[PDB]
């Protein structure tokens, strides 16, 4: 059936009919809901040593091709019919097929548009697509990645972009970017288990060292990239410092904040997810946009398993950390988020606060309701990590399901 | 690995498997196709009025399951007493179409219902519940007496005690016992000529129902509403709670001296009165239960929700913040001070309350307890994580499995 979706702040109601177009199962069942789980048990994306079932692939390919021609208002046209025949021909003889650049561009934008966990989707139509499918080495991957970064950064005036490397091929190894993001701060394990830097990057930091990287000893050492060409050991590449724009954090009124020596990079670029389009899989397709302040100020800096700076800022603010009821944690967190926004604005680097971002998502939901009869969204990820109910999305019911094209998680290459 | 949901805590990196979900006998709203976990009222549980007596076969199954749960809880499963109790229930349903619970069974079921509530973050307290048996109540007037006694016992002058009063169960083709109000304490919501609302917008409908039934309305922002109590097959009767029994707390701020001037306040006792308590197929349409507040309920939702008192702008203006731009984080700053005021005021008045940090930490302990005791704990992530400072609390980083277990507290249609 079609779910009734209500917004409790406004009392408005809609019905999601788009979910009926989903062809991939999620983790839930009538007996129990697993919507709060981060990763799949296996929904992932298993190996590719053998060719995907011709029937299945062809079914997905046709669907995508149909989606494409519908987007250009040329459905049923001569081109549409012949393109479909081309794909069938290629699959029947080779067990796979290839996308035309225009189809790739449309597919990438749709994958972003369909990502249920992305609150910035109102920007889905504005995405610069770099075709890197004519890449045959790790060195070439590095060149493409540097160009992506320079373009995406644009001196602080961030522009959303994605670079697409060669699709996966049967029996052959994948092109892969080992790092989870193009910019990551090192996490060094020492002495008594503690960690200097970012605890989230301990494993990747160690891998780089093992592969020849001369480690530093700071809290914010930008890591090198481990790029891997098919069936070859990954190679190490150091990003030119002038390409990695960073923002020193300072507070608008608290003079001592800057003394904390905190900072964060301007460009958020995901590099470990897989882009699936019409059955084809792109194991290396880094995409980037701009940060929403809470990602840095709340999660990256305040998570207990991350930089965990909450108590330090609290002590500097001379707050009463003796008890939970003083809400010192809440107070410290707000100022940290403020410092991030202030600093990025001062540095003239694009960023959006959680209020503005959620307000735009609500508009996006409305645009999509009229455009496709619904919009897949993951409530737990859409609602900000702080001030949840202070934002409109908290009061908005959502329907979560999987549509394709899609960005999916994939196994670590090591 | 194990054929059950793998649950992970991303803060500690620890893993568990939920085997308790295998015990669920009722389906939720989700399917492999789409997750509806964020819906407030998906139409499943929803105990819609089912007048004509229920299928004896249906009731019996639920009844046997509950009796098994009961005997299992006292470690006498498979015993003579167990088999005899089962026989009695089957015989009673066989001749009357329904059955009745022993005193100790009602106490066990009520506690289990709380224990099974996926949306309650205060379940670490589940074992300590005062169960008032009111299954002898036969009039709206007597319901009021029982309710007043509940309020007095539960309030205990500020040192709140969890409690539940159970009125007669639904009977074959007979009228239900019902408390029309959603809570025992509710502030009136008066629709204004210009279309706005004075008081609590959440209670507009009930406020009007009270007026329609003879209540003389006030014009304040915090007027305690009267109760509309309904005995079987009778029109609801209006009852005014004696002021001395409704403990309220004026709100003031620890450092911001002007906050007290705002004239804000909230009642001490959170008592849910419109939910249905289901035990072994038996349905208790009127069984008000109460505990104590978690500060965010008052400070964040009730006082700052756009559709509630909506005081964010007022307080922000008082703090002299830049309310003209989102990036000043004025909403966040005001909400924090409003929450601090709630905690400070309740502490000053010596009325029980728990902040969202302490409450969530205790819930984590509860999850650990339940993992060992039952192999899991059904939890609604969206309701467990607090409305403010979500990731600053431990529950945010804890994956959760949601499912329906009985005994349980379910939503039921409004009697009007
Ligand atoms: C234009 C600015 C954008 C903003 C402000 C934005 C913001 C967000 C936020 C806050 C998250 C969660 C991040 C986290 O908690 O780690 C998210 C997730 C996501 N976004 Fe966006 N986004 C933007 C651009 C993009 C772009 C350009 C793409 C791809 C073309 C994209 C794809 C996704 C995906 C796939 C996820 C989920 C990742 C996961 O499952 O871990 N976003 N976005
Ligand atoms: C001892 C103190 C307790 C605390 C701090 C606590 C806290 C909470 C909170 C924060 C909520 C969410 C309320 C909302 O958002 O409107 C909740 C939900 C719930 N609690 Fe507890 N609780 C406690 C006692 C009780 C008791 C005594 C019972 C029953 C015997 C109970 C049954 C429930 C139920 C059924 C819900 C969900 C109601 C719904 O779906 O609307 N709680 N609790
Ligand atoms: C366990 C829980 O699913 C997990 O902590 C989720 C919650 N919501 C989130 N939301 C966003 N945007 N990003 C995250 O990493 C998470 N983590
Ligand atoms: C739409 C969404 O389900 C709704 O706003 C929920 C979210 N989480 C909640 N959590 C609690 N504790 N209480 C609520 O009323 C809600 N409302
Ligand atoms: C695509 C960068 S858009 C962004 N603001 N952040 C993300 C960080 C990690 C994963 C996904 C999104
Ligand atoms: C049983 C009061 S326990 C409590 N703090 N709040 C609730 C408010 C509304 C519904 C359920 C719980
Ligand atoms: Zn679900």
């Amino acid at each position: 059936k079609f779910p009734r979706v209500k917004n409790w702040e406004l009392g408005s109601i809609t019905y999601d009919t788009l979910c009926a177009q989903s062809q991939q199962d999620g983790p839930c069942t009538p007996r129990r809901c697993l919507g709060s789980l981060v990763l799949p048990r296996k929904l992932q994306t298993r190996p590719s040593p053998g060719p995907p079932p011709a029937e299945q692939l062809l079914s997905q390919a046709r669907d995508f091709i149909n989606q494409y021609y519908s987007s250009i208002k040329r459905s049923g046209s001569q081109a549409h019919e012949e393109r479909l025949q081309e794909v069938e021909a290629e699959v029947a003889s080779t067990g796979t097929y290839h996308l035309r650049e225009s189809e790739l561009v449309f597919g990438a934008k749709q994958a972003w548009r369909n990502a249920p966990r992305c609150v910035g989707r109102i920007q889905w139509g504005k995405l610069q697509v770099f075709d890197a499918r004519d890449c045959s080495s790790a060195q070439e991957m590095f060149t493409y990645i540097c160009n992506h970064i320079k373009y995406a950064t644009n001196r602080g005036n961030l522009r959303s972009a994605i670079t697409v490397f060669p699709q996966r091929a049967p029996g052959r190894g994948d092109f892969r970017i080992w790092n989870s993001q193009l910019v990551r701060y090192a996490g060094y394990r020492q002495q008594d288990g503690s960690v200097r830097g970012d605890p989230a990057n301990v494993e990747i930091t160690e891998l780089c060292i093992q592969h020849g990287w001369t480690p530093g000893n700071g809290r914010f050492d930008v890591l090198p990239l481990l790029l891997q060409a098919p069936d070859e050991a990954p190679e190490l590449f150091v990003l030119p410092p002038e390409l990695v724009l960073e923002v020193p954090l300072e507070h608008p009124t608290l003079e001592w904040f800057a003394a904390l020596g905190l900072r964060w990079y301007a460009l958020p670029a995901v590099s470990n997810m897989l882009l699936e389009i019409g059955g084809l899989e792109f194991s290396a397709a880094p995409f980037s946009g701009w940060y929403m302040s809470t990602e840095i100020g709340t999660r990256n800096l305040c998570d207990p398993h991350r930089y965990n700076i909450l108590e330090d800022v609290a002590v500097c603010m001379d707050l009463d950390t003796r008890t939970t009821s003083s809400l010192w944690k809440d107070k410290a967190a707000v100022e940290i988020n403020l410092a991030v926004l202030h600093s990025f604005q001062l540095a003239k680097v694009t960023i959006v606060d959680h209020h503005a971002a959620t307000v735009s998502f609500m508009k996006h939901l409305d645009n999509e309701q009229k455009a496709r009869g619904g919009c897949p969204a993951d409530w737990a990820w859409i609602v900000p990590p702080i001030s949840g109910s202070l934002t409109p999305v908290f009061h908005q019911e959502m329907v979560n399901y999987i549509l394709s094209p899609a960005f999916r998680y994939q196994p670590d290459p090591w």
